[PDB]
């Protein structure tokens, strides 16, 4: 009835609840939360048309905050209006939202895609490079002697393998993560050019930006990149269905192919939840889950990643 | 980086991490440790052929024993063997396992089935029956005057999804779980009926019983209880769609809508990942995640239960 | 540009337009408006209250006449009240719909569960317990020496297999497909229990009846109905991947494993399907797709018992 | 139990069986055939390094001639072998295959995408440009007065739509549909660079080319193509639920939002189909079916066309 790693539901959060650690910095209650105030706050910077203290000092204690001092005001949204205020003690006081609020999603998304997916998709790719480049001249399949179909080398069809993967790096990554920006209030400012403000804004952010109009942030982007690890998901787990495969062969000699089931395990569930989120038409409850589906990829490589090493 | 509901990267450990605290004594590594040792112990009581001290004294601090207590020996499976055998300080020592092990996935399944999904699906059921008889009266669509399609009243047509959902109450429930049993050892006890120590075994666990023969724990009744949750999951998303919905159309006067559209939200996922875990053909991985498409189920009823009370 | 087995796009129609041809018969337009007619032409047998020549004299001619008899009408619906009225060349003008409807949806599907789906499921039972009684003594897998994991029979564990088909057997079949009834017309008949009536007349199309009240035909013991063919055409993918598998082994030494294949390709198919129309929310257009997900899995059994045979 | 577009089984082929027609041409037995010998004959054109006739003078005759002309055959694959070598009626007798077959799969789908799929999407584009560029003004939602949330206008929110499925256009299209290749025969070729042959083959049928190396055609650009008229589709259903919805509320007042209904039923199929075929990991019964999916879009496309006229 507490709450840890034995006695949690999700084994993202449960049996592997560390390593896959790193998601917690993003896609719990208090990552949204980090994300949303920085973002909201390093526009504040603002300011600099006439630093970075509390974006980057900021944990559970202000998110624990924000959340007991939030379930009191009479107004449900604007909570964080309040947080931002208290942690005032100038003349800053103008808190425009909305744009603001889809900056911090691609955000968070962004820095999933560069600072974990990416890095696990290349540890990945190389640890498929090498078990090729060593398994070069071992052969495979065809039917012994008195049937083919096709022959070839368990290493040159794990090399196919590694450069799938490599394409489904290049298609994550170029998955464009958008934004813009466009009160009686910011006729405050007479002396900015507010696009400009808004691109180096934007930029600033690292999101690409602006117009075409600005109008539709369609805001799925995440289909887009879901169904690219997905896509990847895929041939790994078809890389799975190899080892695990040829390790059931090799066994018919005299290693656990315990690893490659399991990856094989959570990468169906990962693509099982983000398919879910992706086809799914403000979405909070989509949004409460963007790191589930991926908490199971994690593990799925940590595992593959952990066969291989044998 | 620390865990908790703050922290946590799913919702039902998170967000959600209390009042879905129930299934933390079913579905977490704990859960599953603990079913697995009653069952393996309850049947020791065999001994009795010749008290429940441990498997009611029983905690995260023995799971974490355990835990600590495997990851040295150098076998990999039957950890639970040394752990039970610790806790001998006598002749006890007969340690048969197997048809045990489906036991308690039965028992698991057995216990959320009807201590948590149907004293939910009741409440369900119940708040449908007063929302329905409170609109009574009340009419429905068509299209004002100039045009019919079919009209009815916001009440009768509530009540046909409390109908709805009594059927698949009585689905599950009438969900088969099945169990049976069959060393050089259990002759020291040539005294006893084996089937009979067997059937009456199985049978105290609330379990039901045996043969046909004994070879097939098909062990997808898991299939048919999910089938069954999601064919229920559907309608309380069709109820959900009516009541936000309604009030879009009350809404043309002068109450939010969240919680219907959440509960729907979270049910679209428990769907998904029942749905992906119910296809998949020791499932381990499986195993490990067969509280997660359930906890998404109770967010949602909670949250229903929620709306409703407005 | 032509339209046959050749040309056509879905291979339900196309390479397997026959054989799997008994579905022409109830899932087509033509199927549909079938069954339609009937039902609400054996109701008319009510003028009984004071024969069968069209309900069986029926075929594409009628079909066609009731497609170019629509798109003329100024109503759009009650086309099918035209044609019957056409085909009067008396005083039986009494044209009452709608629960009629659903009644003719039940009996579609009856008749695929009962003359189709289950003489299928009944080859494919039957196939399997000759392929296990034959392969009683062939061993498997474990590890040849120095491992074992789990060592049995390949007949024994195909057993198992026929017996899970068993159990889905029961399954479907005791999915229960209700209906039920209950203008200023029907007072021309002052002389009949109308509850009895029309007890006498669901019943007396196979259809099981009536109350609790009347008012939720809730419509979809077809998700009831689909969980379960996909909960067994599941099963049967399993029975393949062993087949396949085995015959992968038997390539030790010196048949075409192509068919298990295909059954495994045509069963995740229906089972996409199928499990879709499950889960979507008069449902017309899930209507005209009922015999799709069906028309895969008698792909996947006629291709099963083509392989054994080998 | 004849076959036509009255007593089809699928719809597709069925109550569409036309202006769906397109597909014929492609994804039937005929289509990939019709394909499978173009490619595998122009290459043939090869002699040239010393006219296109019968790849444009082919029909269901020819189609029906490999059909019968197979089923004979002692070698079950290479019956395309024996219908070439027929319609020889000079030394060109050299029938290399393979990497050939897979430029055959590229081809269709690159025809699909570029002559159906896409024009197709343009019109959905364009009436979804007019139908906004019409209700510019139409305000909107929020809650008449007493509460807001968001307010703008339907058409400036149906212009998103249409942004959004721009983009999903220009994704489709820049999904790279590759193709490369590489006897003791083509040795009476010592006067080629075969690099260059076949650069120059490949680029001829307008696929993409070569090398990076030559080994895999992972082959599913498949995945990439379908998640993305997924994605597109999806934008698509969200456009249906906008109408439909919008004349839910014009109906407080004094047309039949059937088509927004059955767009979105099919796109709900294609999608099922779509990504099912999308996930499988020769793939003859996926590739039996590339055009199922795709068939159920065309037929949303032509409904959501067809509402709007209204």
């Amino acid at each position: 009835m507490e709450l840890s790693s034995l006695t949690a539901v999700s084994p993202v959060d449960g049996r592997y609840g560390d390593k896959v650690s790193a998601l917690r910095g993003i896609f719990s209650e208090y990552g949204l939360l980090k994300f949303r105030v920085q973002v909201e706050v390093r526009w504040l910077q603002k300011l600099a048309a006439h630093l970075d203290t509390l974006v980057a000092n900021f944990n559970e204690e202000d998110a624990a905050r924000i959340k007991t001092i939030e379930r009191t005001t009479n107004h449900d949204v604007k909570a964080v209006e309040y947080f931002l205020k208290e942690k005032v003690a100038f003349i800053h006081f103008a808190c425009t939202s909305e744009d603001i609020n889809n900056l911090s999603h691609a955000l968070m998304l962004k820095t999933a895609r560069d600072e974990v997916i990416l890095p696990y998709w290349r540890q990945v790719i190389n640890a498929v490079k090498d078990l090729a480049t060593q398994y070069r001249d071992i052969p495979l399949l065809s039917r012994t002697h008195g049937q083919p179909a096709t022959p070839s080398t368990l290493g040159k069809e794990m090399a196919n393998v590694a450069y799938r993967m490599e394409r489904q790096f290049r298609q994550l990554n170029q998955v464009e993560i958008l934004g813009k920006i466009n009160n009686a209030h910011i006729a405050a400012y007479p002396e900015v050019d507010w696009h400009q403000f808004s691109e180096e804004f934007v930029t600033s952010l690292g999101i690409q930006w602006n117009p075409y109009t600005t109008q539709i942030e369609p805001h799925d982007y995440i289909a887009e990149l879901f169904d690219c690890i997905a896509r990847f998901n895929t041939i790994l787990i078809d890389f799975d269905r190899d080892v695990w495969g040829y390790i059931a062969l090799n066994h018919f000699k005299q290693v656990n192919p315990i690893d490659f089931e399991n990856s094989e395990g959570n990468l169906g569930l990962s693509n099982a939840v983000l398919h879910h989120l992706a086809n799914k038409l403000t979405d909070s409850t989509v949004l409460r889950n963007l790191g589930v589906g991926i908490g199971y990829a994690l593990i799925a490589y940590q595992s593959t990643l952990k066969g291989v090493s044998k």
